[PDB]
């Protein structure tokens, strides 16, 4: 038995905890350094073809916010002590992810208004289109958010399953029936660009109570359009929240 992963990649560290698993690897032939995941498959057949049945229509998603896919493979290897791994190899994208760059800009000052709208709106462009295609993200956050070595925005890692603080409340509580709770993460994400924190303890107690519609009153005064947007999306009750086109369509990125 040969492993693809080994012979055809040197791999350099792990960029995600897996609970599977995302190195940094060089492919050997083509010199350039990737995103490689490799899932542990289920042992259910109809379980594994119901992965495998998604891989495909992902495989056909090309979108500039959705992160560049070159390969997807199985290897399955003998017993180191009938196990089947699925590794899929993506663009590595900058180190620096959304939270690292919200996390070194702690001033309005640094937070552009004009910057972090055009952020979001590549992040809300990405989820509209994976709606079009009947697809939800489910895992929006700012640690799953990256941008390209290009500075191109892109929603993370998504699809392929086997901190709750973005989660919508319905997502928490029973299966995230809705593909709105995707508009949810949306909301907390749009707010935390346009109001910077000083300290962690300050960001979860604050973000805590915007889900809860707390709003602080500096944010409510200093942006009223974006503060309606932010309502919006974070409707407790999820028909009442905007479809992912309404909010591109939003006057507030009109002409930026
Ligand atoms: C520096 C860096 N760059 C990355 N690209 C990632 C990723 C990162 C981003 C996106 C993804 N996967 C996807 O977007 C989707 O699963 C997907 C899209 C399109 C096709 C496929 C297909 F392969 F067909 F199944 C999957 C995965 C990782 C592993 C995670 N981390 C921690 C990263 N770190």
């Amino acid at each position: 038995y040969i492993s693809r992963y080994l012979t055809d990649f040197e791999p350099i560290q792990c960029l995600g905890r897996g609970g599977g698993v995302v190195f940094e690897a060089k492919n050997k032939v083509d010199d350039c350094n990737y995103a490689i995941k490799r899932i542990r498959l289920p042992n259910r057949e109809l379980a594994r073809e119901k992965v495998m049945r998604e891989v495909k229509a992902l495989a056909k998603l090309e979108h500039p916010g959705i992160v560049r896919y070159f390969n997807a493979w199985l290897e399955a290897p003998p017993e180191k002590w009938p196990k089947v791994y699925l590794y899929i190899q993506m663009q590595l994208c900058r180190k620096e992810n959304l939270k690292d760059w919200m996390n070194g800009r702690c001033t309005i000052e640094e937070r552009e208004r004009s910057v972090c709208l055009h952020i979001f709106l590549q992040i809300a462009e990405a989820v509209e289109f994976l709606h079009s295609k009947g697809l939800m993200h489910r895992n929006l956050k700012p640690s799953n958010i990256f941008f390209t070595m290009d500075d191109v925005v892109k929603v993370g890692d998504f699809g392929l399953v086997t901190t709750k603080l973005y989660m919508s409340p319905e997502q928490i509580h029973g299966n995230s029936y809705s593909h709105k709770v995707d508009i949810f993460s949306l909301g907390l994400i749009l707010f935390e660009l346009l109001y910077p924190f000083s300290t962690q303890m300050e960001r979860v107690r604050t973000l805590t109570d915007v889900r809860n519609l707390k709003f602080p009153p500096l944010f409510t005064q200093k942006y009223p359009c974006e503060y309606v947007m932010v309502q919006d999306m974070l409707s407790p009750s999820p028909m009442e929240r905007p479809e992912a086109i309404n909010i591109i369509e939003n006057a507030v990125f009109e002409d930026l």
